[PDB]
């Protein structure tokens, strides 16, 4: 029965702590006891250690992603049979809920799991997890543990990102989307939901290796943001009958804005989900003339959660993993993992093993 935080030192790099604590108790109204199974490292917690994020806590177990087996159910459980002795995943958030789509009603209130404060109890760093019924969902029955804790954070932000962002119109049969820096956590899974949904994928990379596996997982084509011409690259890739983008789902920000509009359609959507580059972009006039919106996105409500894991579920899609440490108890290796993180080279999610 142990957890895992972050240690205070004194542009820092907070140590790892593994802390004994005792087995939670019993689950109390409307709460289930869940046994960790697998903890999926995100890239908001490598901003954490060097205190670059907002309310961070030395107290709370790290990781938003969090998959566990319910092993008690406590009274006035209304899922109890849904999710009594099964696999279930941890919303990576709380005060955000289905009724307001366009973000979290409350500011104030909405608060992302992992690491940070107030919600303590919530978290993939620890060997147990009691939580609200409300809080997880039944995990997609064709996943491992390792594949279900890489999915939800990651996951919501890149279902919101199409069906609601780029919109259910832009990704489907005959649209053209374009996903900037595929091997990242999060451009990987827009890249199997919006192949799944029937769009026409495209991909952008640093490596040829990462295109190639881009393309080994359905992508239509991809370029090098490397080269210098990579928009036109990506261009000439179109079929005729669609000549244009509809949307694209980017993630690293930097001129995304200004090198996308020629090759963009008018009212095309660009989904940006994170800015590594630069923590300012470059918004141009012709952004205005050809209606484009850049539409900012992050995570994802609670009913687009619940939507998200059900669309994983039926068309069984399944998350690319490029590590996985065995074992709660190696913080060196679990410290290995934030190294390989910032490395920033990288294709599928860091996970482990509970």
């Amino acid at each position: 029965p142990h957890i895992l935080t972050i240690k205070h030192k004194r542009a820092v790099y907070y140590p790892l702590q593994l802390k004994a604590v005792p087995k939670p108790g019993p689950p109390g109204p409307g709460e289930v006891l869940i046994r960790m199974a697998a903890a999926a490292l995100n890239h908001r917690d490598h901003f954490i250690r060097q205190h670059l994020y907002p309310n961070i806590s030395f107290e709370s177990p790290l990781f938003s992603d969090a998959c566990g087996t319910v092993v008690e159910v406590g009274p006035g459980c209304k899922r109890s049979d849904e999710l009594l002795n099964k696999l279930v995943v941890l919303v990576p958030y709380r005060g955000w809920d289905g009724d307001s789509p366009d973000g979290p009603e409350d500011w104030s209130a909405f608060a992302t799991v992992g690491g940070t404060e107030p919600y303590r109890t919530l978290g993939g760093g620890q060997t147990w997890m009691v939580a609200a019924e409300d809080q997880v969902e039944v995990c997609p029955p064709h996943l491992s543990a390792v594949e279900g804790a890489a999915l939800p954070s990651c996951g919501v932000t890149a279902w919101r990102a199409l069906v609601t962002k780029c919109g259910r119109a832009n990704v489907g049969p005959g649209r053209n989307i374009l996903i900037t820096g595929i091997g990242g956590g999060v451009a990987l899974q827009a890249l199997q939901m919006a192949l799944a949904l029937g769009a026409n994928v495209y991909v952008t990379s640093g490596s040829e290796a990462k295109l190639a596996r881009a393309r080994q997982l359905g992508a239509k084509g991809g370029a090098l943001y490397t080269e210098q011409d990579w928009p036109k690259i990506i261009a000439g890739l179109l079929p005729l009958a669609h000549p244009l983008l509809d949307a694209i789902v980017d993630g690293a920000g930097g001129d995304i804005v200004i090198r996308a509009v020629p090759i963009l359609k008018p009212g095309g959507v660009i989904a940006i989900y994170g800015m590594t580059t630069a923590p300012v972009l470059d918004w141009p006039m012709q952004a205005v003339l050809k209606n484009i919106e850049l539409r900012g996105t992050t995570l994802g409500s609670r009913a687009e959660f619940r939507d998200m894991v059900a669309f994983v579920a039926e068309h069984k899609l399944r998350p690319v993993i490029s590590r996985t440490v065995k074992g709660l108890d190696c913080v060196d290796a679990i410290d290995g993992l934030f190294e390989d993180l910032k490395g920033g080279k990288q294709f599928g999610k860091l996970v482990i093993e509970i």
